[PDB]
């Protein structure tokens, strides 16, 4: 049916979320995540001031046409703000389509390819032992996979961290050796290098950690230049993951087609929604590349519900990141996905199974918060 | 000197502009264009809510560090909203540095490479004849180059919400060569003639057109095909020697690195306000120069006099300058943005005032409230949402 109303909701139940809600003339509604961490109000404005008014009166069933209308119609294509706005609309429209079909989203997409969706948890410590304790506690929660991180020896506005590549490189292998010593070989172990290396440095790290058989080594190098992955891929057999900072298939087409990565990390709310990410996943599948959606707290339960539905259907699923939201957040975004024994189970309610309690949301006003920056020991502004 | 204040100014003296002003503890100020046509408030919010607060107290002289701080620090990199915000800061900081150095921006950049900067004018008509009359009017004004567009038998942001146009590729391909033939027939060979295909063709269609217009020796054929996939240019380049221009919709060197390195284009069109400012555009221009590629900055009304003045300075220094688009701003716009660049005999002359030579009259700017205006969309005859 026709779109009668559309508007954003901004709320901060432990952290900032922006949500787009679309309401048809029949009263059926859908919501989509529009949260872009540290730049939230840019997306809110992109929506409120430019997209939202153009949605009014459109046929809500025309998902593809609306995607193209917003993507091409913007004239200025791609980008974090642009593609997050588009994702929010797309996610809301799929929510409405699934409701109209009377099916949970995963059925609409082609049905379930699996009975449960494997997640990984974050295990972080100041020391290696601190980290190991976190691994133990997540293993007990039923997690089959853990991302491990420990300190390297030696906020409203961005916090400023200090970084040393060489100290990190000499130290990191010790962490994975420790994990394997304590927990053995069955456990999937992931590591996020978080953009801090050059390609030949990452190649060195990849080789160094081969004996520990990592599930992936993530975001080795900044990849605006996709060729950056080539030296890494040519020098190590440690699996590679990338893409949480991407927003377009055009950010990763070459990475995938040249087989320079094993996992694509771009999530629904930043990658143009269901419509676009279906195309990204399908391109990946031609090259044995699997999905590994970014799943931090800064993607709302709306994205997570939609992602679990997507994960349930997509043939080339790899893994789903899990960073639990706060109780307050979960309360603001009632949902029917559930977590059991290290895995998500998709909801059965028509739609993506997530809603937003607007009354509750209104109790948590926006509070500005920025991501940190990283500087080298000489002060050079680096990659965080 | 530290940044004491920073804030945006929104004004609509004939069309919308967003401007960033940065004021240092000494009271010296600098401005930068932040205008993103049809999405203006997204950049205003990006600046107001997330960038401006972080600028206070920063060393205004650290242009490079601030660029990297905003680019890398945002975590989410590239994009039209993102890079336009960064460009506004960068442009304002270069303005302040030039003022501090007591020289016009072109001097700071390495000095004058030319005595004047050639422009082209927009010439449009419903009929070929109408267009030819516009060509004549502009040659009399002293323009040495013209971009020609006419109707196909069978201020772009002109509506609050997007207008919907209808398009036929086949009709355009059959018609366009007739326009150029007529232009050459009437005006001869000396005149530079440009044409903007404006994203509508597939590569083999653009290859066909490029070949068809070879006899008319166009200065460039612009935006033949959407180029998110940079490989899109390859078939065109392999099939025609008509020169190619691309990039007004780009915001990053990573949007055009392969285009340039493979020699698939002759002119790069990404302008200062959308391509991350002077800092980023120096690097793009320099990459281009290795491959004989020249600058052809987008210069529509929707880039403010602030951008234009800085662009004219940039154009004056950059060795691999190609041409500067000129779409004249309204008298009201020129009044809100006093500037010392001048247009004479088809060319721009850079100003001599320290800074980029442009300022904003805030009192006058406040007299023209924001008015939403959207770019049109384009649909094929069957209703397919196409490229405008
Ligand atoms: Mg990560
Ligand atoms: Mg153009």
């Amino acid at each position: 049916l026709k779109i009668r109303d559309a508007y954003t909701i901004v709320t901060c139940p432990g952290r900032n979320f922006v949500t787009l809600k679309i309401v048809t003339e029949s009263g059926t509604h859908g919501i989509g995540d529009a949260t872009l961490n540290g730049r939230e109000m840019a997306v809110a404005a992109y929506l409120d001031e430019h997209v939202v008014p153009a949605l009014i009166g459109r046929d809500a069933g025309r998902i593809e046409d609306t995607w193209q209308y917003l993507y091409r119609g913007a004239y200025w294509r791609r980008g974090p703000v642009t593609m997050t706005a588009i994702a929010a609309v797309d996610m809301a429209l799929w929510d409405i389509k699934a409701k109209a079909a009377g099916m949970p989203l995963y059925q609409l997409l082609g049905g379930k390819s699996r009975e449960r969706v494997m997640t990984y948890a974050h295990c972080t410590g100041q020391t290696i032992e601190d980290c190991l304790g976190e691994v133990a506690r997540h293993v007990e929660l039923g997690y089959r996979a853990v991302r491990v991180q420990s300190g390297v020896p030696g906020s409203s506005l961005p916090a400023e961290h200090v970084w040393s590549t060489e100290k990190y490189l000499n130290h990191a292998p010790k962490l994975f050796a420790a994990v394997r010593e304590r927990f053995g070989d069955d456990l999937h172990v992931l590591h996020d290098v978080h953009h801090r290396l050059t390609p030949i440095e990452a190649a060195r790290l990849g080789k160094a950690v081969e004996p520990y058989h990592l599930f992936w080594l993530e975001d080795c190098v900044p990849a605006e230049n996709q060729e950056s992955l080539r030296l890494i891929r040519e020098h190590t057999t440690t699996p590679l993951a990338i893409g949480e900072v991407f927003n377009s298939i055009h950010d990763c087409r070459e990475l995938i087609q040249n087989q320079w990565i094993d996992y694509i990390r771009m999530p629904l709310t930043h990658g143009g929604g269901i419509t676009a990410m279906r195309r990204v996943a399908d391109l990946a599948s031609l090259y044995h590349v699997r999905t590994g959606f970014h799943g931090p707290t800064d993607l709302s339960p709306v994205c997570l519900g939609a992602a679990i539905h997507f994960d349930t259907w997509v043939p080339n699923f790899g893994i789903q990141e899990h960073m639990p939201h706060t109780d307050e957040t979960d309360a603001v975004f009632p949902h029917d996905y559930r977590f059991e024994d290290g895995h998500f189970l998709a909801g059965e309610s028509p739609g993506h199974g997530v809603d937003i309690d607007e009354e509750l949301a209104a109790k948590y006003p926006y509070e500005r918060a920025s991501l940190p920056v990283n500087r080298l020991e000489d002060g050079t502004l680096w990659h965080w």
